[PDB]
């Protein structure tokens, strides 16, 4: 089954193909969005990240350090979410 | 702050007692229950668990599956 994570601490500077790339370290990325604030666009530090398997999921948890772009970045899986 | 969870999915055997046990691994357990039918008192095969601190709640939900006498449970935020 596709494995879905919400993803946070992006710095404003993170495109789509960043994430893209970076997660891709993990397998398949079936899809990944930045979340913008639809009227300024200022990032709003966060995203979202599609992987293929699941199992990808597991491999990013398991994994203790993820930076991006300089900063800290924080990938949780979407049942995590409050 | 407290952390409350529904636990879904639990196995006909499943004690309170199975419940404090497996959750105490993600840290304290002020008390946990599994929920009856109010007028039959019947089971209704999921349990709540009531974690002294809301971090436990987060440990919990980081976890790729949870398993309890050979049951995959499905534990939830109580909202």
């Amino acid at each position: 089954m596709e494995g879905k994570m919400f993803i946070g601490g992006l710095s404003w500077d993170t495109t789509k193909k960043d994430l893209k790339d970076y997660f891709s370290k993990f397998g398949e990325v079936v899809d990944c969005t930045l979340k913008l604030d639809p009227i300024t666009g200022r990032s709003r530090g966060f995203g979202f990240v599609l992987f293929k398997e699941s199992e990808s999921v597991d491999k990013v948890m398991d994994q203790k350090e993820h930076k991006l772009n300089g900063k800290v970045i924080d990938p949780k899986r979407a049942k995590a979410m409050a």
